């Protein structure tokens, strides 16, 4: 899966990991996390992160 | 899949679009959805919905 | 699917029922249950469940 990053703050959602205490579980692919979540660090929505492609 | 209807006050659960701005993404079939999510337009639950069958 | 056990009160998370007040609806194993879900009785989180073995 890939990892995306938050374009605001730098953020980097890596599915390995998840987001575990606002309820993303690890495996967890971006474009299936609740579109109401937003980032941890920053607060912004899912419309600001995009993929990171290596 | 199928479209539900709120019968309290007719707003449309359509699959498609989902109900993103409150954690349901498009594509998610209603028996999906979390049993504790309420109509956005009436704030009743599940239970007061139906198919809307054609 | 197996029940749960929260070892610090005791409530049994049964898959088959879930805990759908709180979203988790009916069929839902216990690794998929979102990581901020907490015990309904005691409030305390996942990490305080075990497996019930038969
Ligand atoms: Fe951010
Ligand atoms: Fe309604
Ligand atoms: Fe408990």
């Amino acid at each position: 899966m890939k990892k995306y990053t938050c374009t605001v703050c730098g953020y980097i959602y890596n599915p390995e990991d998840g987001d575990p205490d606002n309820g993303v579980n690890p495996g967890t692919d971006f474009k299936d996390i609740p579109d109401d979540w937003v980032c941890p660090l920053s607060g912004v929505g899912k419309d600001q992160f995009e993929e990171v492609e290596e």
